[PDB]
């Protein structure tokens, strides 16, 4: 039964297996339960087949034999679409199993006690420092004072901003049933089980699986941008919601232990969570007004709940009848006007006497937010509600004044102890999420503005704004922006694409301003284009416009970044809004897919020192937006290392990273990892400021310098010179097949890297290192070591390649060929081949600079979980191969098996999106 | 309490205690114990006096406040004679206890399961690579196949000289104390111990440390016969089991890379070797007689030890199945035998043939009880009528019935248990031999031309002393041809040079497996090793032992290479030596001349020189590592030391000093001893495929320019001051080692190495190991700021140079300027004070250099668990310091008064307490330079 699972799955990944490893154990117990269930549910025969397929992947995954895929192949394309459902469902399946248990892995390895030193620790969850270790070094180590730690850490700032899930928004409900398998997990290895306790735990587990593997309607529309955001909003409730407070609380031992007696203020605004879920309308349509509108309320709705869900509970605790007067005036207050009868609450439903005086506090916070809650509520379904202003809580400030009243209460009684329980985590919860959980980025194109700005020029009769030059642009924009009269009167002509953008703006000037976050320009190049939305802001009279914050995305916009930044930091107007703070934000993919990803680490590394050092001189704050793809969207450990490798000052007390749809399972959907992802953050956020790392060698600039120009060459020669890459793009990945549901350059940063993603081949991640590397050898066989020391000593380059190799771990070049043999035609085939030819090359040279034999032999515990769901990938892949076979071949077909499942009109199109959402699930993060 | 000792004891030693860290609680459990013993031995009184010694000692070395020093000097000074002793007798104990604490915790301390792969995880026990990860290293990240490392191994050798203790030669029957001690203390946290079993260890414990304590007798010196007994001791205890383990991990290692046979039995992988006895260096109690002694008692130790186990051996082998081959010899040796009574504890009738296994032993037995006997005869008796067919003479006439039980064995089907303790016991034979250890012969050059200068003034041909190098090499090389003996029956000899000749006499006339090399002192020059080979020629000795020449100075250093050059060229000595040399270095001795970095780094450079020289000549030259270098340490740091060497410096034949001060720490405790051996075999086998990165041009330049610097200011401050001598006699306790001794002194540069190193660290200074690195370190970072990174670089990643800034950080933190103010203030005179005063700010200047170095901004921040080590041990030296201090004072001082407090002790001199006290603060120190 098991140990025969056990055994197969143990041959797959030989390394030295202690008390704590129990991966391949779990990976064992749960595909046998799930192997029962498949029986239960659809037969014995299907079962056999699905274990047929997996062994066959193992295999194929052991020696790397082609004759395995074929087989497998064989196996696949003779399923009827019925039984194909029913396999991808079930690899599917097993890739999310694997990914729980290798989450619990992760939260209960054991911390290696004394660790090295070396920055090289940071990198991995086992020996990365924790925030009471940050501390202490930056204490020991740096000479800084207790008291300088501690009031660094309280004027720092960390904002993580979440986006969507780029292919499978997780519903609630399945995430609670996977939640619910890790922990039966868990507790099946708890210390002194009885039998009994066992064999419940075992049938509960096995209950389990199954509700999540039938809870999987295949639903004919895509999601509306509103569920993708509530979807999005599930992580916290599951975690983040009290794992802030929880690690707050960690801070405050922290303090302790190096001296300081005091907590962490409880409204310091360390920890803050945005989003770009019905805010990013870059190249997409279907995020209207209407929709902007909608994800602000749901914030608010989903966070004022948050607060009444969990207030009762408080109230219950919040006994006590020893208050001071300030509250016992308040309370009596409260008490005389108070309603004689019935409130339909869970707990306190009878009018609460005063001698209970903080109930009585609390049970009017109960009542506005309720109100609160339910005027966002009627204002999404009916459109409006009468439901006043003074009902319910329209800033922050308004919820926090009661709590901090029952906690100065509780100091002034002798009880501070109590007050620092569940009060303060609740404080601390208000301070945090406010009354919007994420504040909202708004994200449009320039060009979006431009031709906004024109319909209005043209209108007005002074000609067109896209016909002129960036000086008059500026020129204009600095009249108008001190203008006396509007520009926007009400017969303005306006196409639909106008329309979308200004009323945008409307809504911006609605709605609160805690509702909002940044408004973000894809695809900024200019000065104007920063002034453009300014002027649109202005002209919507909003009180509180939100910071303009450009996206330089190609190497071109990048190198006249510097320039443009420097205008308007010149400008007397520009200088007068912002009030000594920029942001500007950087997009690693975006880059990539313009210049090779090398060429776009290098030259991001010395655009944000360049954007430093003028940000200094001309007095002002920035703060760096990092978008997704870069190493420090990574998660886990190597995202500490990630931060500690910035370039000095560009972190500077202010963090704001992209928390990227395909790693926030990985980073927040376990507790454990949850808080340590909150530390990590926090941590390094706050030593970096006080202990930049090296900053590079002359020597190693100018090999930088030499190598990206090689780079960038060989990347755009293949990906925009080579006439038939697209051709090739299109037949060898199911990038058109995504798309349904100008070139490359035109092409998004996302599907570019999901695409190829899918076929394990990784192209634009590692594109161009290759002639990098090997041009640097060839010129001068001194480089090497130069190299490898830049490896073993620089933390950026370090961290630079440690994320392509985890990619190449990742890539299997034998799908790639699988799919050029069944998908490409015969005459591109060669081109396919000196891919792969280029990819094995580049890899090697990496190998070589990294001085390993084997990939990832610096991280064995990563290395063992990639190749633990290989084979559930492995056979996702050769299922869709041969269903984008069928899909585009209406021709080809095969003999089909007698059909092998029982039960007791889905297509191929519905077999493939099982296949990519699996797969990308067991991907997760690469470029 | 136990609970407040623990207390203490846990202020000393912030860290993050996990359930494999227990070393505390054992210092706890031990001196709790060893309280209650002496309130019952000698009194309340007494017990709250050692109690107030260790607070105050415990307290100064938490903040170093100085007038706790104050006040422990207040209290030792106060005490009679009586209380003296029976204090530095206390504290001398507790570090005993110590130390075999700590023994158990480095010996059950959890291995890290992922090691990075850096050289740096080979210098801690924690980390090290075992003898199967280094066999996969080699494979994996070597391209090595498994056979080609299997092949290197069974040609390789590794040869440790055992050397004797420089204070305290440990009696046998306190080691054996010692070691019930740690078993107790091992048992008493054996998981799941019933209460009464609790109770009865614990009285068992407080036992053993009664016994150990109360021996304890104080006249004579110990005879160098009695030394080397005593320095034999670690083979009973440890290292003959402890080989054959090792080797049976060394097959299971080759299975698991897939090696199908075990390590042949009797590849002669492992050898030891002994001093004691016969290094007689500036030691004239080493006699010829004492040198015939200790090879009769190697000889006897050794037949006895495989005597007293064969009877086991015996019981076993109870198989009646045996081959044609041992079924005619036991045929033959039962119709040989005699009918009566053996007066053997086991097999005492006529053992039957249908025992053949045992009738074949059984005739072993009775060899080696005749080996042993004869030996023991010519020892007591001055001869014996035992003859050569009665005993061993050989050791191969020892392994072949040995060899024959074991195909006996394999061709009737059982190889199975042929691989038992029969495998054991062939591994035991092939390593031991019939001697255990071999022993070196050393003695200076002047000696052997003194010799040779008697010859030649008698032949009336002139004197050797006053030729030429050019000359001596010339007359060497014809008498080394002659056709006639050079000594007549009545050449002159003074008793120095009769001393030396009988030498060669007891050379030639005891067997040749007693001996190993014979080691030249002061060497400088090709006649030097020439003048022995002729005086062993002239003895007609059958088997010569090689000659290796010691070059200890700096210039003797330099000129070796030519010397080297110029004996491989001659015709007469590349026939002698048959395509093999060996050649030895002595760190400390060459340290002592030029201070200790530029020893370091002229010895990597002579190294790498003479293996040249040695390959252009076709020779396989042996490096023999004296005492004082990294690979001296024991434990991990041995490892990555081994591994620092120059390349090409071992190829395959390692040979190092085990000295006396550390014999304990590698052998003593079965655990360790295990490692010591495997970490030994492992670098020396690594070491020959992966040599270490050979330094940039920039590094040497760098070493080369900052060794000038170094010598000068060790030289200026050491020889050129012209009152460093008076001041190192006051500040230390140098004289006092001499005149209660081998003995020990022209100066420093008479003054022999052992008593150098010895003198300073008894003051916790140390000056001879750091004196030098700081004008070194000062004058590069001044030169050139760059140079620091250039030196944090050469730290990081040149295991030479990390190594060797390790061992000085090591000697640092058992450092204490403290105590060398306390010296300067009690001993020194006024005028010589501010010397002192200029020294330590040395100290300070270089210490603080090495730090930044290094990268640690505290002493040992690499090194946690060693730096607990030594900090556990400090109060009970501290004390033993303060204790010193003032009876030095008393002593030299009869001047110098105090009211002594009535007497403390019940039951029921100053030369003694500070014998005491120059042994316990010696165990305390262990190694150092």
């Amino acid at each position: 039964k098991l140990a025969s699972i056990d055994a197969q799955l143990r041959l797959l990944v030989p390394g030295k297996v202690s008390e704590d490893d129990k991966l391949v154990e779990y990976d064992a117990l749960l595909l046998d339960k799930f192997l029962d269930i498949l029986q239960d549910l659809h037969g014995e025969d299907l079962k056999e087949a699905v274990q047929q397929c997996y062994e066959l992947s193992a295999e194929y995954e052991g020696k790397h034999d082609p004759k395995k895929l074929e087989e497998l192949g064989s196996l696949l394309t003779s399923l009827d679409t019925g039984d194909s459902i029913v396999i991808a469902k079930a690899f599917s399946h097993m890739l999310n199993l694997a990914n729980l248990a290798e989450e619990l892995q992760i939260a209960y390895r054991r911390r290696i006690k004394l660790k090295s030193g070396d920055f090289a620790d940071e990198a991995n969850a086992t020996t990365e420092s924790d925030i009471e270790e940050t501390f202490k070094r930056l204490v020991h180590k740096l000479n800084k004072s207790p008291e300088e730690v501690f009031d660094a850490l309280k004027n720092q700032t960390v904002e993580l901003v979440l986006t969507a899930h780029p292919t499978q928004s997780v519903r609630r409900s399945l995430l609670q049933k996977h939640g619910r398998i890790r922990n039966c997990l868990a507790q099946l290895y708890a210390k002194d089980i009885t039998p009994d306790d066992k064999q419940e735990l075992d049938e509960a587990l096995h209950r389990e699986i199954q509700a999540a593997f039938r809870t999987d309607e295949i639903r004919r529309t895509p999601p509306t941008p509103q569920d993708e955001m509530r979807a999005g909003m599930s992580y916290f409730h599951e975690t983040i919601w009290k794992g802030v407070p929880k690690f707050l609380r960690r801070v405050d031992t922290a303090l302790k232990n190096i001296g300081i007696n005091e907590r962490f203020p409880y409204n310091a605004p360390l920890i803050q969570f945005s989003s770009w879920m019905g805010g990013d309308r870059d190249g997409n349509p279907r995020v209207t007004p209407e929709v902007t509108r909608d994800v602000c309320l749901l914030a608010r709705m989903m966070t004022s709940n948050m607060y009444f869900s969990q207030i009762e509970d408080l109230m219950i605790e919040m006994s006590m009848w020893r208050c001071n007067s300030e509250l016992r005036v308040r309370a009596e207050e409260l008490y005389r006007t108070a309603r004689k009868d019935v409130k339909h609450y869970i707990e306190f439903w009878k009018r609460i006497p005063p001698n209970q005086p903080y109930r009585v506090i609390l049970g009017d916070v109960r009542d506005k937010l309720y109100n609160t809650r339910e005027r966002s509520r009627h204002l999404l379904v009916d459109g409006k509600s009468d439901i006043p202003d003074e009902a319910v809580y329209t800033n922050v400030e308004q919820l926090l004044e009661p709590l901090e009243l029952c906690y100065r209460s509780l100091c002034d009684c002798g009880d501070h102890v109590i007050a620092d329980g569940s009060l303060l985590d609740f404080l601390r919860q208000v301070s945090t999420f406010g009354l919007s959980l994420v504040k909202l980025d708004i994200r449009q194109e320039s060009d979006r503005h431009t031709e906004v700005l024109d319909a209005i020029t043209q209108h007005l009769g002074i000609g067109s704004y896209r016909e002129w030059s960036e000086e008059k642009r500026q020129e204009w924009l600095l009249a108008e922006l001190s203008g006396k009269r509007p520009l926007i009167g009400p017969d303005l002509p306006k196409t639909e694409e106008v329309k979308d953008c200004l009323d945008t703006f409307k809504v911006l000037a609605e709605l609160p301003s805690d509702c909002f976050g940044a408004y973000i320009i894809s695809m900024a190049t200019s000065t104007s284009d920063v002034l453009a939305v300014e002027l649109l802001q202005r002209e919507y009279h909003i009180k509180h416009p939100l910071r303009v914050v450009p996206l330089f995305e190609k190497l071109a916009d990048l190198e006249a970044a510097p320039a443009a930044m420097t205008r308007l930091f010149s400008m007397d107007w520009y200088r007068n809004r912002i009030d000594g703070k920029q942001e500007v934000m950087i997009g690693y993919s975006d880059s990539g897919k313009d210049a090779g990803r090398f060429s776009a680490a290098w030259q991001l590394y010395k655009t944000q020192e360049q954007i430093v050092k003028i940000a200094k001189e001309f007095g002002v704050k920035l703060v760096i937006f990092h978008g997704r793809g870069g190493t420090v969207g990574r998660g886990g450990g190597p995202t500490h290392l990630a931060l500690l490798s910035q370039p000095p000052d560009t972190i500077n007390g202010s963090l704001r990273v992209t928390v990227q749809g395909e790693v926030i399972e990985q980073s927040f959907g376990e507790e454990h990892l949850c808080f340590r992802t909150l530390q990590r953050f926090c941590a390094a956020t706050l030593e970096h400021g006080m202990n930049p790392p090296i900053s590079p060698r002359p020597e190693w600039r100018e090999l930088m310098d030499q190598m990206a120009v090689v780079a960038t060459e060989e990347y755009r020669s293949v990906v925009f010179k080579e006439p038939r890459f697209v051709e090739y793009f299109r037949l060898a990945t199911p990038e058109l097949e995504f798309g349904r549901k100008g070139g490359i350059e035109s092409l998004r940063a996302i599907p570019w890297i999901f695409s190829w993603t899918q076929t394990r081949f990784h192209l634009p991640v590692w594109l161009g290192f290759g002639a990098a590397f090997k041009h640097a050898i060839q010129k001068d066989s001194k480089n090497l070591q130069m190299l490898q020391e830049m490896y073993k000593t620089w933390p950026f380059f370090r961290v630079t390649i440690d994320l392509v190799e985890m990619v190449f771990a990742k890539g299997n070049p034998g799908i790639a060929a699988l799919n050029d043999k069944l998908l490409v035609s015969e005459d591109l085939r060669p081109f396919g081949e000196s891919l792969r030819a280029n990819y094995e090359e580049t890899k090697n040279y990496l190998l070589k600079i990294a001085g390993h034999k084997d990939l990832l032999e610096g991280d064995p515990y990563l290395k063992q979980g990639i190749r633990l769901r290989d084979p559930y990938i492995t056979t996702l892949n050769v299922c869709q191969a041969y269903t984008l076979k069928r899909i585009r071949d209406p021709n080809y077909h095969v003999t089909l098996r007698p059909h092998i499942s029982k039960e007791y009109a889905p297509g191929l199109e519905d077999t493939l999106i099982l296949t990519m959402k699996g797969i990308a699930a067991g991907m997760q993060n690469t470029g």
